[PDB]
RNA sequence: AAAUAACAUUCUU
């Protein structure tokens, strides 16, 4: 027959080319991969009317969109900094495109236009899980039971699809009935048991803290696992680290990665490490235990991982640090120096390391720690981004020992660094830092006097807003940081009746905008 | 059968 022959042929070449790229270890291949996705998705809306659009072709497309989500997340962490929320970014639009593309395919399956296999069903539901749509995963799965096409309905009931579903079902129902029945069948079964069924059942038992059943299934999973498809052992192993409430079992599995004890490769996934650090802090309140695990993670990473990974780790660590030393900047400052010395001994210091430290140090409300971090950027020869200059301006809102001159200086140096790094206009995060250093500080000191029972920063704030308005990303930022900001900080309302007639006296000196 | 993917520091509007 072949009415849609050319579109079917190009779809197979497209999907296979991009799937091979995303499974093998800007650039022409990078551009090909992302253009192959839009083209394949474009062909999908035409080929869904064809009868030769089998479950295999749909499943290969769903897998490809899944790898697109994986690649988009990877690209976000490889950047020198996260893009501003209010500006255009490849990460945001590509994520929405993949997500919307996955919605259209899920709806076409729930209606019956296209068929899907158990392999395609798992990538569809895993994708929606990675998009934080757990409840939608349960609806799609249970709606597959009452489908006309019994073949696709049977695919959603295959063991590997059930394996993905078990952790979501235990989160909702908290029922161990169906899991324990499956445990009795699987432990003594001589038949083929899909590794993803092992994985989901292990994860349930880890959350349920029935660790003996979790470790027993884990041993069977290991002896049966195939070298080419060993990733099931990675998910379960990491689950023991980040999900086990028994910290002694979690740390043993953590050491198995540090000491390279396992027969399979495994990444020290920072999300898993962060959850492990948080569980130690919530359960033990032992900062030394948190500090010892953080030290092992930093030495494990070294220079092998992206700076965005260590940034996420240091975020968790310094958040715990400044909660522990919330009322002790004296012993805290000595401990920070030990942390800086250790971190220097592992690798060259990255900027997010000091950015997180400076951000969280606002609880101390002292100027010495601000000048200490600012000095260390130059001392350790840190590649600078605009994040530091934003935080250095924001930090002035947590101390009283400063003047409108220093607020201007740290604002001017931020605008300079914006144009030095080729930034187009002034983003929301830039104005939010100036607002936090003026309006929030003034509202804070005002609320203290009411609760208790270079003289004005709000005037400088409104002067810079009006002076630098033509450099804004959008003129709607004027309403956002004036009338809209007054709804949250009412002390701005008493300065705003005469904003239209206000004059400005500042010192811009731009370059590239 | 077709595994595995770190959601980072600065951003209420
Ligand atoms: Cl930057």
């Amino acid at each position: 027959a072949s009415p849609w022959r050319h579109e079917l042929l190009s779809f197979d070449e497209c999907v296979s080319s991009a799937l091979k790229y995303s499974t093998t270890p800007k650039n022409p291949s990078f551009a090909m991969f992302w253009d192959s996705m839009g083209r394949a998705m474009e062909l999908y809306y035409s080929l869904r009317e064809s009868p030769d659009f089998n479950a295999y072709r749909v499943s290969r497309l769903i897998h490809l969109l899944h790898n697109g989500l994986r690649s988009t997340r990877d690209q976000l962490v490889k950047l020198s900094r996260k893009p501003d929320y209010d500006s255009q970014s490849f990460h945001k639009e590509m994520m929405n495109f993949l997500c919307n593309s996955l919605k259209d395919i899920s709806d076409d399956i729930l209606i019956g236009k296209v068929s899907v296999s158990g392999y395609g069903a798992t990538h569809l539901l895993t994708s929606f899980k990675e998009l934080s749509f757990d409840d939608d995963c349960i609806r799609i799965w249970e709606a597959s039971k009452n489908l006309s096409d019994e073949t696709t309905s049977q695919a959603f009931q295959e063991p590997k699809v059930v394996g993905f579903m078990l952790p979501l079902l235990y989160a909702k129902t908290r029922s161990l009935t169906e899991p324990n029945e499956l445990y009795n069948q699987i432990i003594q079964s001589k038949e083929f048991i899909h590794p993803n069924l092992y994985s989901g059942l292990i994860k349930v038992f880890i959350k349920a803290e029935d660790y003996e059943k979790a470790l027993s299934l884990f041993g069977q999973l290991c002896e049966k696992a195939e070298v080419r498809n060993y990733g099931y052992l990675i998910e379960t192993h990491l689950s023991f680290i980040g999900d086990s409430k028994n910290l002694t079992l979690a740390e043993s599995f953590f050491d198995k990665i540090i000491n390279d004890e396992m027969p399979y490769k495994i990444i020290l996934q920072v999300s898993t490490v962060n959850s492990f650090l948080q569980n130690i802090w919530k359960a033990q309140n032992d900062f030394d235990h948190v500090y010892r695990i953080w030290e092992k993670a930093v030495k494990f990473y070294g220079n092998t991982v992206n700076p965005g990974i260590l940034s996420s780790l240091n975020n968790t660590f310094f958040t715990i640090f400044f909660e522990n030393y919330i009322n002790d900047n004296i012993n805290g400052f000595r401990k920070l120096q030990e942390i800086i010395t250790f971190y220097s001994g592992v690798k060259k210091i990255d900027e997010p390391f000091f950015n997180v430290m400076l951000t969280r140090a606002s609880i101390w409300h002292e100027r010495s720690i601000i000048d200490f971090i600012d000095k260390n950027y130059t001392l350790y020869h840190i590649p600078r981004t605009i994040i530091s200059y934003r935080i250095l301006l924001k930090s002035l809102g947590s101390i009283d020992n400063t003047n409108n001159e220093e607020i201007l200086d740290r604002w001017l140096e931020l605008v300079k660094k914006l144009n030095e790094l080729g930034q187009q206009y002034i983003a929301n995060a830039d104005l939010s830092a100036l607002r936090d250093a003026t309006v929030v500080w003034s509202q804070s000191k005002r609320d203290e006097k009411v609760f208790s029972a270079s003289e004005d920063r709000i005037e400088l704030y409104l002067k810079i807003l009006k002076r630098y308005t033509p450099y804004f990303r959008a003129t709607k930022q004027v309403y956002r940081y004036t009338t809209g900001c007054a709804e949250s900080y009412p002390i701005l309302n008493e300065y705003l009746s005469g904003y239209s007639d206000l004059s400005a006296e500042d010192i811009p000196v731009p370059q590239l905008h």
